[PDB]
């Protein structure tokens, strides 16, 4: 069985505290379609009840303590979260928990700190003299007390902040005596700083505490791996060290995927080198390819669709996806793949042998905030393709600027498997492709239902497969 991840949230979910309940309720249904892992949103207390979770306040509050004006998180209570994870496990699915280590917001109090303004466009360039600011850096967690952890956060655990409370100024403030961490991404000179209070990953108390929390969190929740937020903004050598610790101390392999958001493939290869292949990365450049192709009116050269992507260059470390909560309309990385192209992108990541694909909750269930209907009826037949048919040796036909395809011969121990896929960003047509001599004489049909004709395999193992305009067909053998 192929591995298939699902990102189990989107940005515009209502703040109604039901998501963990939905996970428990939907787990069996999802697993039956071949989903094997769920990436859950940050599950700990944010700056308010409605925070999506990246505005992390208290890593140890899983919707259990009366903090930031609520007990539950946006998603539910600690008990509902633990129950969600158990339900996924009963359905035979693994759970990857979102980990937010870049910054910390909603401090309980301020501290007076000598600081300097740096340029948002070049954080290596100081643009003021030293002056004293009132920074939101004091974290005491009075709702939790010392349950689980007695560790308190102060100014010196952070490299800087984005707000002076005394003069009410928005600036990127670097604390005097602190430096931006290295290595990090070099966009804007040094991209360590992102929002709220930025963690100083060179501080030993910070490193020890996050290790402490990592081990506690795995043991407490029974999760199976991690989605790491904002890794280009976090010292590169920190995560290999952290993961080695948490993996050894818990005795779990803890699959981990990092969000290194860049469309520059060489930046991703750099990160993977600097982290010794300890984690996979989201294939952001392939997301860009799908976005671009969807908007190009047929003019995109489909022969290039996976050129300079992680799916091509480093397939065992790629988590492939069509869209996520940041690429949704109105969001920070907005780059939304139009619905006409979306099933083709889904077929590309679901039926090919390269990479670990990830289905987006917002695509699957729809996004009511923008009146975006569910694509479940177009995605399900592709999940079935992956679950039952996408096995064995692949042959590639990325050989025409509209119509591209590939085949899977089927696996010697998954009887009935085998497929031939075609997608086109332009007019439809046909393509001869090799599915395997062993399929000579078999009749193949289009599992998507987009086409009603059939394709019979010739005595050499070749079939003349077909696809409609602007569409996808996934041809599989009759039983
Ligand atoms: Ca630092
Ligand atoms: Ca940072
Ligand atoms: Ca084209
Ligand atoms: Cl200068
Ligand atoms: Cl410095
Ligand atoms: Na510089
Ligand atoms: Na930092
Ligand atoms: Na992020």
């Amino acid at each position: 069985f192929n591995g298939t991840m699902m990102q189990y949230f989107e940005w515009y979910l209502p703040d109604d505290g039901t998501l963990w309940t939905k996970v428990a309720n939907e787990a069996n249904n999802l697993s039956s379609l071949g989903i094997t892992a769920l990436w859950l949103p940050p599950a700990y207390k944010g700056t308010s009840r409605s925070d999506v979770g990246y505005g992390v306040y208290d890593l140890y509050d899983l919707g259990e303590f009366n903090q930031k004006g609520t007990v539950r998180t946006k998603y539910g209570t600690k008990a509902q979260y633990l129950q969600a994870i158990q339900a996924a496990h009963a359905a035979g699915m693994q759970v990857y928990a979102d980990v937010v280590f870049d910054h910390k917001g909603g401090a309980d109090g301020t501290e007076w700190v000598d600081a300097v303004e740096v340029n948002p466009s070049d954080r290596n360039q100081e643009i003021s003299g030293t002056y004293q600011i009132q920074a939101w850096t004091k974290f005491d967690f009075p709702g939790r007390g010392n349950t689980y952890s007695s560790f308190k956060w102060r100014w010196y655990h952070f490299d800087g902040v984005d707000w002076d409370e005394s003069r009410k100024l928005s600036r990127i403030y670097k604390f005097r005596g602190k430096a931006w961490d290295w290595e990090v991404d070099t966009e804007f000179g040094n991209y360590d700083y992102l929002m709220y209070a930025d963690l100083d990953m060179d501080h030993p108390e910070v490193v020890t505490e996050l290790k402490n929390w990592g081990k506690w969190y795995v043991n407490t929740t029974n999760i199976d791996g991690f989605r790491l937020d904002a890794v280009k903004h976090i010292k590169f050598s920190f995560f290999p060290d952290w993961l080695s610790y948490v993996r050894s101390q818990t005795g779990k392999p803890l699959f981990t995927v990092g969000e290194y958001w860049s469309y520059d493939i060489n930046k991703l290869h750099n990160y993977i080198t600097k982290t010794d292949g300890t984690m996979s990365l989201f294939d952001a450049p392939l997301h860009n390819k799908f976005y671009t192709a969807s908007k190009s009116g047929g003019a995109f050269d489909m022969r290039t669709l996976m050129t300079n992507t992680l799916m091509k260059d480093q397939p065992t470390l790629a988590v492939t996806f069509v869209d996520n909560h940041d690429t949704e309309p109105g969001q920070a990385l907005q780059s939304w793949v139009d619905p006409w192209f979306k099933p083709l992108a889904y077929a590309f990541i679901l039926t090919r042998q390269e990479g670990y694909p990830c289905v987006f909750y917002g695509d699957y269930y729809g996004i009511p905030q923008y009146n975006i209907p569910s694509l479940k009826s177009k995605i399900d037949p592709l999940l079935i393709a992956r679950r039952d048919y996408a096995y064995g040796t692949q042959h590639d036909y990325l050989d025409h600027s509209d119509i591209i395809g590939w085949t899977r011969e089927g696996g010697t121990e998954k009887p009935g498997s085998g497929l031939a896929a075609l997608i086109t960003d332009g007019p439809g047509g046909s393509k001869w492709m090799y599915v395997g001599k062993q399929h000579a004489g078999k009749v193949f049909y289009d599992l998507t239902g987009n086409r009603s004709d059939t394709v019979t395999i010739n005595s050499d193992g070749w079939g003349e497969f077909k696809v409609n305009g602007g569409s996808v067909s996934v041809w599989v053998p009759r039983k």
